């Protein structure tokens, strides 16, 4: 299951900080759809406070998500769906799109489609929460940088370079996965991310029928600083 290489890459990602933030905006016990959930690490933490449903385009990642849920006796439905065309049968009180998952969208249209889909799934008062890269992060940490590390089962080399569009990044990943015989299998992947100034996102949210409640930086209560790396949005369906 190749998907575990992602769990190792993020073993030190402080997911409980995202969960603590969701807890400030959505009352525990409510129903949440966590979209673009990957291997569901944050989704499973959310399941400890909310009735949660996870959605991602990757069957492989959702398989790991499910196995982890079953091994910890959590009930969490994971379904394969594209965030721009969400469709859930039961009502949800909030939608979460965490850890820059929204940034994998490639066009302005994709983002508007995602927001419209979110609005259709929520009723009056439902919340939409997401965090994204700031323009500053794109221009610094993803501006021709190299990242690499070793975990127990795999090692990776990650190059982060500007893409063709403004505020875009091309992540060139190479994983060396250890096999049963102690030798390594290489897997190369290319991921694309794109961001926008926060004001562009606020406009789209309003066009999609949301009231923007808060725009904050780096897990703090205040508006983003000019050197903020991650921007958090809280919006509510009108
Ligand atoms: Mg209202």
């Amino acid at each position: 299951q190749f998907a575990y290489v992602y769990d190792e890459l993020m073993q030190d990602v402080p997911y409980p900080e995202w969960v603590a933030w969701v807890l400030e905006q959505v009352e525990p016990g409510k129903r949440i759809a966590d979209i673009g959930c990957g291997t569901g690490t944050a989704t499973l933490l959310l399941a400890d406070h909310y009735e949660v449903t996870g959605v991602d385009l990757s069957e492989e990642m959702l398989e790991i998500a499910q196995e982890k849920a079953m091994e910890t006796n959590r009930h969490v439905d994971f379904w394969v769906q594209d965030m721009r065309e969400l469709e859930l049968p039961e009502p949800v009180d909030a939608i979460t799109i965490l850890c820059d998952s929204l940034n994998y969208l490639q066009t302005e249209a994709d983002v508007k489609q995602t927001f419209d889909s979110a609005a259709r799934l929520l009723t009056d008062g439902g919340k939409l929460l997401f965090d994204v890269h700031s323009p500053y992060k794109m221009e610094t940490l993803f501006n021709g940088k190299t990242y690499a590390t070793h975990a127990e089962q795999s090692s990776y080399i990650w190059f982060a370079d500007p893409g063709e569009e403004p505020l875009s990044v091309v992540h060139e990943l190479t994983f060396f996965i250890e096999g049963e015989d102690g030798r390594y299998d290489r897997v190369d992947e290319t991921h694309h991310q794109r961001t926008y100034p926060p004001e562009q996102y606020i406009t789209w949210l309003r066009e999609a029928g949301f009231r923007v409640c808060a725009v904050t930086g780096d897990f703090k209560s205040d508006a983003p600083t000019e050197t903020a790396e991650r921007i958090f949005f809280v919006a509510e369906k009108i």
